Order: structure tokens, then sequence, then C-alpha cells
């Protein structure tokens, strides 16, 4: 944390953070979300971690340099520790990314190494060549280099993301499964697990070990798992917590923003809510009945009657605001909602049904206030606009992603958040072999406009291939865009060194202080 001169520090430095549900895994291996990335930054450390304001920066690599954008060479700081003192060396990440890497460990995350094209990665996602095949090597103790199959001139930027952390070998192999428990787990970021009571809180302590421990501020962040908005709001106003999770309440927001004004932060967010179809289940294989749902669904109702909170109507699934993203609005977006309906019942009315033989199925969402609040309004609408019948159905997070993965389901709230900031975060998750592709979309001519964006070395001819991927997406109405979301949360007045510049909202709590109150 830098503390500007003059602030005065509270005496207690702890803070207390909601962070939307009880995270699937602290392993950095297994987990896709948010709460578990904003868990997962605090513990482990990768070779470049996010600065305050979200630019790419040293972490356990203090400078790297780069030849032909393919080979990449990390120099890591001679001080990097874990906090058992040990030292973090480019062994533990040869270690670390071969574990990504090697389909044994079914990380949701495997195909983070294709998106960067770190070499063999996609014979060792199929099983024909073993996981030590990766393009990875420890030079020395403290040299890491990454050989990459084409040049990607943005690699480094994908190096923030939690997949990438090291994970500790010794711990994993002793403790198997049982590795992130307290007593056993071992970490390198700024702090280390003190408690972790499922479905209650998530204790996190200083780690003294930290390379720039001198810096952290901080000495206690707990994190809490509270899935209802407005719950979190109300133990946010009580006292209790101090930095709400960025998912807000219908029910509240709007009295926030006039009780508040100053504690309501809202900022760009490079995350798109959709409505997520599984491609592969009839009768939503069917192209007419997904433009259907997707033409029918009435934005301006959801984004500015329903929820108004500042989101943007969407149209695409990258945000157009995403660095490198010229996209093309469709022109059905530009129509009137009336003339969206009757194409949308005419497809559907042309798909087989009827009146007496309905399009009824599944609206699954994970367990919240705002989910489900938008799921009832979007039955509504559909209901009204295309005489669909849908079944609600919750789940707690680590269950409904699992449920996503597993293609069994119909439709699903959807939310995806970039990574890095560039259209192909969001791109490289709807091809065909993505380890992240929940859609279960499949199309030969998708993967192949992304396949030539790095066989251009031009950033126009990239980003009229994004434009044209996602022209493909929406021709396909692979999902349903719904709106492109603003970071809204509520943070107390004391809480220091969060700027809300990150569009990626990439928070380390090393960074943030207690002002005196």
């Amino acid at each position: 944390a830098d503390v500007p001169a003059g602030v005065q520090l509270a005496d207690k430095q702890t803070l207390v953070r909601n962070n939307g549900s009880e995270v699937q895994s602290l392993d950095p291996h297994k987990i896709e979300g948010v709460p578990e990335s904003n868990v997962s930054r605090d513990l482990f450390e990768g070779l470049l971690i996010s600065d305050v304001e979200g630019h790419p920066s040293p972490g356990v690599a203090e400078k790297w340099e780069n030849k032909d954008f393919k080979v990449w060479t990390f120099h890591l700081r001679e001080n990097a520790k874990w906090s058992d003192g040990t030292p973090v060396t480019a062994h533990d990440f040869v270690y670390s990314w071969q574990r990504l890497a090697d389909p044994n460990t079914a990380s949701p995350y495997a195909s983070y190494l294709q998106y960067g094209h770190i070499a063999n990665i996609d014979d060792i996602i199929a099983g024909k060549k073993p996981a030590t095949d990766l393009g990875v090597k420890a030079l020395d103790d403290h040299t890491f280099e990454v050989t990459l199959s084409e040049p990607v001139p943005y690699f480094y930027k994908l190096l923030v993301h939690p997949s990438v952390s090291p994970v500790p070998k010794s711990a994993v192999e002793k403790f198997g499964d049982k590795w992130t428990q307290p007593a056993n787990i071992v970490t390198n970021g700024a702090y280390k697990l003190k408690n972790w009571v499922v479905n209650e809180r998530i204790v996190l302590e200083r780690n003294p070990q930290y390379w720039d421990n001198a810096k952290t501020v901080i000495n206690q962040v707990t994190y809490l798992p509270i899935s209802s908005e407005v719950t979190d709001v109300n133990r946010y106003r009580s006292g209790e917590i101090d930095m709400t999770y960025n998912n807000m309440p219908i029910e509240l927001f709007q009295k926030l923003k006039k009780e508040i004004p100053n504690e309501v932060r809202v900022d760009p967010y490079l995350c798109t809510y959709y409505y997520e179809i599984n491609n592969q289940k009839a009768p939503f294989n069917d192209v007419r009945v997904r433009t259907a749902l997707k033409l029918a669904l009435d934005r301006d109702i959801i984004v500015n009657k329903v929820k108004n909170q500042g989101d943007l109507p969407a149209y695409s699934y990258t945000p157009p605001y995403t660095d490198g993203a010229k996209l093309v609005e469709p022109e059905w977006f530009k129509w009137s909602q009336q003339k969206r309906n009757e194409e949308a019942k005419k497809l559907l009315a042309e798909a087989g049904f009827t009146a007496d033989k309905p399009l009824t199925f599944d609206l699954l969402y994970n367990t919240s206030d705002l989910h489900k609040k938008l799921a009832i309004a979007v039955a509504s609408i559909w209901k009204k606009n295309l005489g669909v019948n849908v079944n609600l159905e919750n789940q707690e997070w680590k269950t409904f992603l699992d449920t996503r993965h597993q293609g069994t389901f119909d439709v699903a709230r959807a939310g995806w958040c970039a990574d890095y900031n560039e259209p192909t975060s969001f791109l490289n998750t709807m091809l065909s072999d993505s380890s992240n592709n929940t859609a279960h979309y499949k199309s030969p001519a998708f993967d192949k406009l992304i396949a030539d964006t790095l066989k251009v070395a031009d950033d126009t001819q990239r980003s009229e291939l994004y434009a044209k991927a996602e022209q493909q997406l929406d021709k396909d109405s692979a999902i349903v865009p719904v709106y492109y979301y603003v970071n809204a949360r509520l943070v107390k007045p004391w809480v220091g060194g969060y700027t809300g510049k990150d569009p990626l909202d990439n928070i380390y709590v090393k960074n943030l202080y207690i002002i005196k109150h």
C-alpha cells in the first residue's frame, strides 16, 4: 500500500469484505470465478500482478524480456519466498504450469495455456504428450523461460491470473486435496490463510515472508460468503462489513445512492451479463430457438426499468470498451422491441412451437437477490413477448458452475469478466475445445477466425477478426447478451487505496489501508 503523506492510519488495520459466495476452492488450479480470484490474489502471487490501477506490473518476476513475442524470459526476484520461509523459484512455476496443463488436474482453466499458446499445450490437454513436455523451463532458480508456438504480443497481460500462480509442490503432494487447509497450506502472496469455515468466513493474516511485506498495511482481512446482496448491504450499514461484494440489490440501490452517495462506487467493468444457452441440448441446438430467446428479451426493460444501476444494454459477448474491441452493432439491436418480438415469434412458430405445445425450459441461476429478480423479470418478459414458459432454479455458486460445465442444463444466468484486457480473454472461451466453454458452443468458423488473429501481425486486422468472430457468435445466437456490467459496490470512507480505475477489478488487500475514523 502507498499511504499518502498526512493520512492518519487507524490503530487497528483490519478489513472485512463480502465475497459473494463460498469459494469453489483455494487451489489456484481448481478455480474459475471472481470470489475465488478475490481470495487467490491475496494468497498466491504469479509472475506479474496488477498495480492499484490495474496495469500489469512486477510480481515474483522483477523484470522480463521477450524474443519475437515467442520466447519470454522472466527474472524472478531473489527474495521471493513462500510463507514457510522457503524461496519461490522458477522450478515452482515449472511444476505449477505443468500441473495446470495436466488433464488429471481437470482445471477449468487448463485452456489458459492454449490462450497464451505455450508450446505443446494442445497435445498435453489431449493426453498425446505428457505435461512435462510443456514449453516452460527453469534456466536457473531465478529464471523462468516460456516458449510459445506463435507470437503473442499481449502474452504478459495474461500472467496476473490465478491459474498461472505458483502452487507449493510439497504440500500438494503430501496432502492431496487437503493441501489448502490452514494447517497444511503454504502461500506466497501478501497474506496467509488463518481460518476457513465453510459458509461462514475466510480469514487471512499478513504473511511476513512476503517479499514486499514492509509495504503491507492491513494485518487481517476476512472474506464473507454472503450471496444475498440485501444482507451484504445490511451488514455493511451495521458496521460489520467494510467493502460489499460488487453485486447490488434491486430493493435498496436507488435508496443507497441518495443516502450515502460518496460510498457508492460505480466504475467501468469489463464483464458481460448474459443468459448462457446450452447449445448442445435440444431444442437449444436449433438457431431459431436461440435467436428467438435473444431477440424477445427486452434489454431496455431489464437494464433501465428493472435493474437501473448504470449497466449498458448488450449486443455482444466481448464488452465494446475492451482494449482492442471495435465491434459492429448488429441491426437487430437498433430495431424496436416490437419488431424483435414479431421476428422471435416467427422463428419459434417456424421451429414447431405453438400454444398447444409451447416452449418450456429451465432457467438456472446462482442464489442471489439480484439474479433471482432479474430471472423473474426475464421469465415474465419471455412469457409476454414470446409465449415461452420458464422454470426458475437456484443453485449455490460452486454447484451452479459444476452444472454448467456438466451440460446438465437448458439456459443459465451467466457473467464473464475479462482476465486480461484484450478481446481474446472473452473470445477464447467460445472456442470448441475451451475448458471455459460452458455454452458448449462448437463452431469451426468461429474457431478459424480466432486462430487467424495471431497469424497476422497487425492490430487492425486482429480487431476486424475479433469483430467478425463476434458477428459469427451473434449469427449463431450462441448466447443471449443482456448488459455490460458496471462495477458498483459500497466502500466505507475509511477504506483507502481502492481507486476503481482497474476495469478488471483485480484488488489486492496489500494495497489498501484503514484511515483513522
